[PDB]
Parts: structure tokens; sequence; C-alpha cells
């Protein structure tokens, strides 16, 4: 009978707008802490330390000291034992440390801990560990927000994000940085599920479109907050602090938001629920029907399609979270991409949805997965002679893969007996954050050709979208 009390107490109005505003803002920084592994773990050009150069014809010394490399560059992993002055066979690996290029980044984690050359597989694992953390944090938090409430967990998760982000920026060794990022990811997943649920519960029956639109449209401007804070702070020890600092201020003000009124009824905390409903009504200024609440009323109140959705969610999660955490290979000028993956997400999603829904729901579902797969697949074909075309396709693709996140939820998830969609939307997400941990692991296949990662990242969504045409 809870919708009746909600209608008696409000619906739209004022409070349901300030709550949405105060809950949407953390989503931007939540995005910031997930795509931050693109400007923090950046790999600049690295060469081998030499006694002749870099103190104890500059080009002549560079040519005589380092053997030439395959890709029209000096070798990044080998050096001459002695100066081969015959150049107007016998080589050893770098043992005096590397020298890096300090022209766009001052200090990345790679520069600090030498994650190059033989120790290359370490870099694509710090993101898999992060996503695994997200999964294990979104699994536990489910059976946590039922014995602790729903508002307290959000505040403690804000505090945990703040503390873990601050601590992870002052570690002296790699494994501690891997572990504290794991904790950060778990807390971030908890924040994102609790915020979604809190936005869900307090709203009326019209929670379907508006709130789920606001959550996504929040992630988009998010990308543009990374782009920006980056252009500003370049180092890596001063970036994690500058990103995790706002969460403490968020926790400080999160102590006043009223707790969800539906959970309080089912556990027997009637008096606090009455107080929360009364304060919500007072905020909403609809203090006319609040008199009727005299406790007694609240006392009385107290298979093929599923598989197709699973594959669609899995394909969406795998390609995006494995080709968007490597934008240094999709082009150049990183502080422009990871900053245009957003202004090309909102017009594109709106226009594509509006145009393709009238054709049909299944046509819209199919057209949103084959298109970006083909777009990404075409990227390897075009040579590097024209940069603008080399970089244009990826933005539109990764942009349209974002369109699945919305299209496959507010237009999909009805492919079932149609009782309530909330028992299917959650089931889809387990595969997304359970295939992104199987994401950047594909980038570990840089050896044995460099085109295979892009080929896989393009073919998998293509096959998923094409098989989606086999619904009957
Ligand atoms: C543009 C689409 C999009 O952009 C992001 C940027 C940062 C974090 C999540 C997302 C995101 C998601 O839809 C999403 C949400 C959750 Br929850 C996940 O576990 C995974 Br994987 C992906």
């Amino acid at each position: 009978a809870f919708p009746e009390l909600l209608d008696r107490v409000g619906g739209r109005g004022r409070f349901q707008l300030l709550q949405a505003v105060a809950l949407v803002t953390p989503i931007l920084w939540v995005t910031t802490q997930s795509m931050l592994e693109n400007f923090s773990a950046a790999v600049p050009h690295h060469r081998c330390w030499v006694p002749l150069l870099d103190n104890s014809g500059r080009d002549v010394l560079l040519a005589v000291s380092i053997p030439p490399g395959p890709d029209q560059r000096p070798h990044q992993c080998l050096r001459f034992r002695q100066p081969q002055w015959q150049l107007i066979a016998d080589t050893e690996p770098c043992e005096d440390g590397w020298v890096y290029d300090h022209s766009t980044f001052r200090s990345t984690i790679v520069t600090t801990w030498d994650l190059v050359c033989d120790s290359q597989a370490l870099r694509p694992m710090a993101q898999s560990i992060f996503l695994a953390g997200i999964l294990v944090g979104a699994a536990v938090c489910g059976h946590a927000s039922d014995r602790f409430g729903r508002r307290r967990v959000l505040t403690w998760s804000y505090l945990l994000v703040s503390v873990s982000g601050t601590i992870a920026a002052l570690m002296p060794t790699f494994p501690l940085y891997c572990l504290f990022r794991f904790l950060v990811a778990s807390a971030v997943a908890g924040v994102m599920m609790n915020t979604a649920s809190l936005l869900m519960e307090w709203t009326s029956a019209q929670a379907g479109p508006l709130m789920m639109t606001l959550n996504a449209l929040g992630f988009s401007f998010g990308q543009v907050l990374t782009g920006s804070v980056a252009y500003g702070v370049r180092s890596w020890r001063m970036l994690q602090l500058a990103v995790s600092a706002p969460f403490f201020l968020f926790f400080v003000y999160s102590w006043w938001l009223p707790e969800s009124a539906r959970w309080l009824i089912t556990v027997g905390r009637l008096d606090q629920s009455l107080r929360e409903l009364q304060r919500v009504a007072a905020v909403n200024r609809r203090k006319a029907e609040a008199d009727t609440l005299t406790v007694e009323v609240l006392r009385s109140a107290m298979r093929l399609r599923t598989f197709i959705s699973m594959l669609c969610w899995f394909a969406f999660g795998f390609t995006f979270f494995g080709l968007a955490l490597d934008l240094q290979a999709l082009g150049s000028n990183i502080f422009l991409l990871q900053a245009l993956i957003g202004i090309v997400d909102l017009p594109v999603k709106m226009g594509s949805l509006l145009l393709l829904s009238r054709l049909g729901r299944r046509l819209c579902q199919a057209s949103s997965l084959v298109l970006p797969g083909l777009c990404i697949l075409a990227n390897i074909l075009v040579p590097r002679e024209m940069g603008i075309l080399r970089s244009s396709l990826a933005v539109l693709g990764l942009g349209s893969l974002g369109a699945a996140f919305t299209c496959v939820t507010i237009f999909s998830s009805e492919l079932f007996p149609t009782v309530i969609r909330m028992t299917a939307v959650g089931l889809g997400q387990v595969a997304a954050r359970g295939g992104a941990m199987l994401g950047p692991l594909v980038r570990l296949l840089g050896v044995y050709g460099s085109w295979l990662p892009l080929l896989v990242y393009g073919v998998v969504p293509v096959l998923s979208g094409l098989a989606a045409l086999l619904l009957p």
C-alpha cells in the first residue's frame, strides 16, 4: 500500500528534486575514479640509460649507443655493450634503469615503478583487479543493505572511498597500490548500487524513465570531468588526492538526507519512518494530508530471451571496458578523447533512440551492437596517413556502445512474463561487470600481432548483435 502513502505525502514536488541533485553529483566523481587509470598509468616513450649521453652530435651519440628499432624508433628494450664506433649482434638488456619522456606527463605509475619491457604484463592486470573488486563489492553490498539499512551504508561507503583513495596515493610499492585500488573499486560499486536504489525507492511510479536517464546522463558528463581535472593536474600522486578529496565533503553532507521510507516499514521501525515521512512532507510543503498518518495506517501497511540479454550485456561490458582504458592507441591528444566520449554520447543516444525505436524494438536492439563493432573493425583497415579518420571512427563507436547501456534496459528487459523488470535488470549487470574483468586481459595479446586485440573487440559485439536477430 506504500504508493498510496507516497501519493498522500508527495510525488514530484520539491524534495524529490533536491534528493536527485544531491545523489547525482557523486556519480561524476565515481566515474572519475574508474577512468582515472588512463592518465595515471600512461606509458611515455622510454629509452635505455647510457653513460655517454645523459651525463656520466647528440643524434650521433644516440645512433651509436642504441640499436635501431623496428617501428622507426630507437629500441626501447636493448642496448649496445660498447659504443659501436664502426657505425659512422652482442647486446645486453637495460640494467641502469630507463629514461622517460617528460613532455606531457610529469610522473606516471609506469615512470615511478618501471612497468615496461619485461615487466609489461603488470600494467593490464591492475585494471582487471580493479574490475574484479567492483564485482566483489557489488556482490557483498547486496546482502549488506538489508541488515544495516540503506542510508547508513551510503555514508560509510563515501567515507571508505575517501580514506582508501587518500591512502592509495602514498604507497611505496606496487602490491599495496593494487590492493587499495581493489578496496576503492569495491566501495565505488557499493556507492553506485546504493545510489541507484535510493533514487528508485523514494520516487513515485514514474521512476522508470527519468531517474534511469539521470543516472546514465550523469556518467556521461563524468567522462568530461576526467578530461578536465587531468588537463589541470598532471602528476599522479597529486591526481589521486585531488580526485578523492571531494568524497569526504560528500560524506559530511550525506548525514542529512532522509532514509528510504519503504525499508523502515518492513523492519518495524515505525516511529523513525513516521518522522522521515513528516520531514519529507514538510520539505515538499504538502503539509495537508500528513495529519492522516497516525501509525495505525502504517501498521496496516506492514529462456532464450534471457540468454540473448545475457550475451548483449556481456558484449557491451567486454568491448567498452577493454578499449576505453587504452585511448592512447586509438589516436592522439588523450586529454581530448576521454573528453569527447561524452558530448558524442548524449546527442547520439537521444537521436539514435528516437529514430530507431519507431522502426521497432528488436531493430533498435540489433542496430546498436552491429554498428559500433563494424565501426571499430574498420579502424584497423584505414592507414595512419589521415589522422582525423584514424581517430573519428573510435569516438562514434565507443559512443554508440554507450547507447546499449540505455537501449538494453529502458527499452529492453521486457522480454519476460512482464511482472517486474527489477528481477531482470540486476541479473543482466552481473555479466557486464563479469566480462569486463575478462576485458583488458585481451590487451595482453599485444604480442603475436597488434591487430588481434582490435579484431576481437570488434568481432565480439558484431557476433552478439547478429545472433540477437535469432530471437525466434
Ligand atoms: C558510458 C557507459 C559507462 O561509462 C562508465 C564510466 C565509468 C564507470 C562506468 C561506466 C559506464 C557503465 O554503463 C557501467 C556501469 C557499471 Br556499474 C559497470 O560495472 C560497468 Br563495467 C559499466
